[PDB]
């Protein structure tokens, strides 16, 4: 039914704030009730320039709990997204103020701005999603087109690498799910024979 006077205060005035924010009138930020009593939000972040991010928008999944403002908000990317900091399995964060560094004086408007923050500055050593990460340590530029690839097929941005598409085309004719296929070459260095092998295992 409801949750305790506190939390949904805070909720209410936390949606105001975002819905009369400069970044929310620059299309930086957005937030979506979702469910009437505020257990449940949808939220949206741009991209940051000048990262393989730029031109996408990334929907999220909050869900607040009832001890709010003393405990997180639970945050998943429901856009995919390839980022050593989230699961591009299942969207699930690595980010300190979703875990042990949340403080009640944080907004779903700060949370919505640190990931942002999140994509323009990776932690590779402190990862979500280990092969995203090595990729990101050990081939920089690969993992820059892999992640703009992403970004272009699953958050909207306008450019990608040819050569990618044409090898993620060829796989989806030849009869593999799309994000099978995307996950595949993405995880194997864009090499088509190990993916193609990967995926005749399932
Ligand atoms: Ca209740």
């Amino acid at each position: 039914f409801d949750m305790a006077n506190i939390a949904v205060q805070r909720i209410k005035r936390e949606f105001k704030e975002v819905l009369k924010s400069e970044e929310t009138s620059k299309n930086q930020i957005k937030v979506d009730l979702v469910d009437e009593n505020f257990t449940e939000l949808r939220g949206e972040i741009a991209g940051p320039p000048d990262t393989p991010y730029e031109g996408g928008r990334y929907q999220l999944e909050i869900k607040i709990p009832e001890t709010y403002p003393f405990n997180p908000p639970k945050v998943r990317f429901i856009t995919k997204i390839w980022h050593p900091n989230i699961s591009s399995v299942t969207g699930a964060i690595c980010l300190d103020i979703l875990k042990d560094q949340w403080a009640a004086a944080m907004t779903l408007r700060t949370v919505l701005l640190s990931l942002q923050a999140l994509l323009a500055a990776a932690e590779p050593d402190d990862p979500q999603d280990a092969v995203v990460a090595n990729q990101y340590k050990q081939n920089p530029e690969m993992f820059k087109q892999t992640a703009r690839l992403w970004a272009h097929v699953y958050a909207g941005a306008p450019v990608s690498s040819p050569e990618y598409t044409k090898k993620i085309e060829n796989l989806c004719a030849a009869g593999f799910d799309r994000n099978a296929v995307i996950v595949a070459l993405s995880s194997k260095s864009w090499d088509v024979e190990t993916a193609t092998e990967l995926l005749l295992s399932n």
